[PDB]
């Protein structure tokens, strides 16, 4: 038996306030804080890591998707929950060189301690979360129906949608599917 399965969403409850955080972005090295990141309209917080086939299948997106986004007052965060024991390439030192080669316009935080993955039950990577202007969950799950296996073209479109619909001040669409990756790498338990 080969490698490890590909995990799904453990789907956070909507409506339910985002967890806190103070962890440390690589691109610059500062603290940064859930209420840094608090927006009018809505917060993107994301699940990554750097070796893990279904994130190499969105990074391009993700950027395209800030880029549209951001201007618009949507805030983006992006953290790395692996541990870089036993994944070297989710170090944070690895960690800034992949920010400066994609061109992150994101923070990229580590959280090496894996306690705030623990806190929005995060599962897999990449695995995506959407909160409004109080920062209650309207939105978890996938960033689009594209899948490494699947030949649909990456558009973001879920994730766009909900957005759209937070910008205007309607609900965000019912239909919320999981996404799906390589499972967080887990510290042992302690």
């Amino acid at each position: 038996v080969l490698g490890m399965p590909a995990v799904e969403s453990n789907m956070f409850p909507l409506g339910k306030q985002a967890p806190p955080f103070a962890l440390t972005n690589v691109i610059d090295g500062n603290v940064v804080r859930l209420e840094d990141v608090k927006s009018d309209a809505a917060t993107v917080i994301m699940f990554i890591c750097n070796h893990c086939p279904f994130v190499k299948h969105v990074q391009h997106e993700l950027v395209r998707l800030a880029n549209d986004y951001m201007p618009k007052g949507v805030s983006f965060v992006a953290i790395n929950s692996n541990d870089a024991e036993q994944y070297p390439e989710d170090s944070p030192e690895n960690m800034k060189k992949v920010a400066e080669e994609l061109g992150y316009p994101f923070p990229y935080l580590y959280d090496e301690t894996q306690e705030v993955a623990k806190a929005y039950d995060a599962a897999c990577t990449p695995d995506f979360y959407i909160f409004d202007r109080d920062l209650k969950c309207v939105y978890r799950g996938q960033l689009d129906d594209s899948r490494p296996n699947n030949g649909i073209p990456v558009t973001g479109e879920s994730i766009r949608a909900a957005l759209d619909a937070l910008l205007e001040g309607r609900p965000v669409p019912e239909k919320q599917k999981p996404s799906i990756g390589c499972s967080i790498k887990w510290k042992p338990s302690a």
